């Protein structure tokens, strides 16, 4: 990574890190807060030993080089690379090979981000990947949200868990995701707690909502 | 974090350590000075990142993204974002979100909390995330402070535990807490040892209260 | 804490070092000298991140708030605060409850202990915890010095680390724990042995009594 | 290594890292990238460490000493080292035993790298290294990519998880590489899968794929 | 302790490394050199931490407090402290209290070390106490070297083991040790190893010796 | 070490790998290139702290000090130290005893290293150490390489590992360990195998080697 902007490598517990949670936790949504934490200030080059690093799940990261290549070439047709000699003040243009890393050096790379104004090809390519990596996340998501029900007997506290864990693996902007708390949080909860929420307000939230099935 | 003022990443090992915590521990009150301890000098992108890392407690961590929702807008109707270009020598001032992490850069989060006088963003965040905390705590509790009985052979010294780790949960100002302290712990004791301490004066602290029915 | 000085956060592993030893050791002597060195140039929001991040123990973490308070109050006795305005050169006098950091912030802390003249409060701080952490493992021994002796059949080294053992954790002075070892540990010694240690000189060292009851 | 250029011995973890991924991978593709990244910076000296540490493996190890030697005598081929006497400005030309460390010590590799315009024999010996490495990677995959066919029963993930797998360790180009894709993972699915992936266009990625065999 | 001359905190894994040192291995020899490994360039104060840490062990620690106070006084005797006003641009003459940190201030610690010319309290102190832990390694083995003997059926190799880790545990000089070698080691080998060494010149080195037995 | 030219203290965890590799692989080759690796930038007292906290294996640190005395007293013939005051602006001539640490200071040590021109005695004394270190593992190795033997049903790749693994701790200039390999390995192959590579051209790579007995 690049630090406060002095280059260092990925360090061995990075490493260790990112390869842990993958062994543990396959793709469940919190590997991507992971991922983005033990990357901060990744190079292209840290962001990629971090992706080659995992053994297994290559289903995944053959899909997530095929995500990363729609954004480069993305990328290289609103940018387009222009032909000529490149003056020795400047650097040249990278391309979504150089900012996934395949086609630059790490000193290009270092060279880009510092530049001033700074070209952030780390933080440009770490969005391909977190992209690349929600479609996998969702595709990996067994149920959807609209199949998480109250169970007659289960205590609302674990059916919202199982709702929120759900919900945090959907493909759904915010206001998507807003609307399915509003409407199906409640509409799926079982007849008992259900009538209890419906008493309140239809504008209560979650902590009213579930101090008040505590004891039901 | 930041520190002495030099920006740096949050480590593998704090965030190994704060997903443990979580792990091990669910939400006792200790978790909340661990967090606070392991985000010293955090930015609202660390703290973001600490929160978005908990896998499970998917309720909580909801009732969480509530609690700082309305801390952020309370700060938005106190500190009301004003319309303009952001002159050259300055930078605008930061709304709820940008405390929050949400709508905010780390350069901005950085920017905010060196320059002078300092706009402690983290600081402020993290205060919101530590009053989100503490409902979910309280909330957790199975017990109040009142059902919190002596045993009629229960060493005074484990009843005292048991007092003091459920008055740590309880949502209470330090003068309903001091209250609780002078009335109830003598008050619940069991017979034998509860006599014991009312023949000492009615302000004898903790350790006199113990050691006098260390005995008994 | 403060290094060279430049201030810094508790560190994840001193956190995880201070709260594996009180789980692993409770209030066993050693704890103390452990404290201190986890806690070598720390602030009082370093220390009480130590205290606060205690689970279980409530009631001597209790105990150690009101002989925290104690030693605040007798500083504010000694030292009251004067009313005026701080001087644009100055900062204020800290209180009980500054130096106890819960009224300080840590800039106001990294003032005081670096301002010259330096204003020690972590020092300071530290000695009341100290103190109060010794009438804890004090109290919390079952034994006195009083009632270790040696076994018909006991080796002497074994004997020898019950006593000072049980020493460590007596409340006495150095001349008193002067007196014990010169006193009790031969006193108390069983007749084999004890006769063997008389017959040396009433001034002769451990050495010259552990070597002496080597094969009895 | 050497970092940001301030030269430093190699780590005591990365040394257990690199110990650790031998004795548990072998030679699975990903303990490549691990070498890499345990390398980042690496001179020759640090690069013949991890090389050397390595206890078993030794048939390997001695077909690395082979391919090193082959890109060392290649090196001296294209670059012979010129007869002259080191002028005080200047230093020596590198050798392949230099560069593979052999026959330089620490500083001369510190010289090369540093000097400008820089000589970086260490991102050159490692490829030497890691050219070796894959011939044994791929001397070491039991299996081909032809030979993978999915089984009758076998969930299309975990068939492309074979797939891709495989393919890692094969010897081809980009293009070799990209046709196997084209052609033999639709090739050898399973009548059912094989069947339903027909239908979609011949242009299809491996998300529209996957998604579209899961219920199959 | 101090690097370069910086000060710095003991780390909490050298306080860990000390620890486990003495639980794993009570006082076999190697304690010795780890000591002063893990204290190069420690203060008084480091040096008392890691004694102080020490649980159980207790009559040795007592041991060595008394080993320290004789080294003390003797320094008091050699060096006495002078009456007078200490002058602005001066420091005190240190006594032993001083030196084993028990009268003297980190930063009188911290003045001495640095001052020029250097004033090595820490040095000092920690040869104090390397010289009292001596006294309990040879104390607390078991064997003298005299009753190291060669088993009818030890192979030579095992008997030059147990020679060697009894001798490292002796009190004796070079030149006492160089006799013990020279004269007991194949003094005390069994009939048949013994005359074959026998053969062999009698100034001929352990390697020598040891292949010689090999066979036998 | 001596990192950059800033002296540290040998790190706890370099100690604790040192010791653990010594635990765990008593004398392989391997070892000797990890000692090197954890001794990069190695004073003598650096070095002696390794090889001192070695607990066991005594009668193999025993030839190790005789080696190095051999090694020293070699030193002291080819460099004589002279007789005279040390000049204000000079430090002494090293003796071998000095270079092994045990007659010389730290601060001398870092002022032979540090000074211009370098006087290496770090890397002087650890080829002493490595010298006797090969001795030890190369007497330690049970089996010679003209006994390692294909079975009838060994798997080449298995065969060519005992061979390089047993040569590894071989007494053998690079020529001798050339000439074994050409002729040895070939010739002590099983006949079915030993066959198929002669029909190999008798200057083929361990690669044709080993691919060639693949499926035998
Ligand atoms: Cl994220
Ligand atoms: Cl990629
Ligand atoms: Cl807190
Ligand atoms: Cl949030
Ligand atoms: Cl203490
Ligand atoms: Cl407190
Ligand atoms: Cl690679
Ligand atoms: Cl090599
Ligand atoms: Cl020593
Ligand atoms: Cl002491
Ligand atoms: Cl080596
Ligand atoms: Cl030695």
């Amino acid at each position: 990574p690049i630090v406060q902007m002095v280059h260092q490598a990925i360090s061995p517990r990075t490493l260790n890190a990112w390869v842990k949670v993958v062994e543990e936790k396959a793709f469940s949504p919190e590997v991507i807060p992971m991922f983005s934490a033990l990357s901060e200030g990744a190079t292209p080059q840290d962001l990629n030993t971090m992706l080659n690093t995992v053994g297994g799940h290559q289903a995944a990261m053959q899909m997530l080089k095929e995500t990363i290549n729609e954004e480069a070439a993305e990328w290289d047709r609103l940018h387009p690379v222009h032909a000529g000699p490149i003056a020795p003040g400047q650097m040249r243009e990278p391309r979504g090979s150089d900012i996934a890393g395949t086609t630059s050096t790490l000193q290009e790379q270092i060279g880009w981000m510092t530049h001033n104004p700074p070209i952030p090809v780390g933080e440009i390519y770490k969005r391909w990947i977190i992209l690349g990596l929600n479609k996998i996340v969702r595709m990996y998501s067994p149920t959807s949200i609209l199949d998480i029900r109250q169970g007659p007997k289960e205590p609302f506290r674990d059916y919202v868990d199982r709702f929120y864990k759900t919900l945090r693996a959907e493909q759904a902007s915010q206001e998507v995701k807003n609307w399915m708390t509003e409407t199906l949080l409640v509409q799926n909860a079982n007849p008992d707690c259900k009538t209890i929420l419906k008493a309140l307000g239809p504008g209560a939230k979650l902590e009213e909502m579930m101090t008040a099935c505590q004891g039901v």
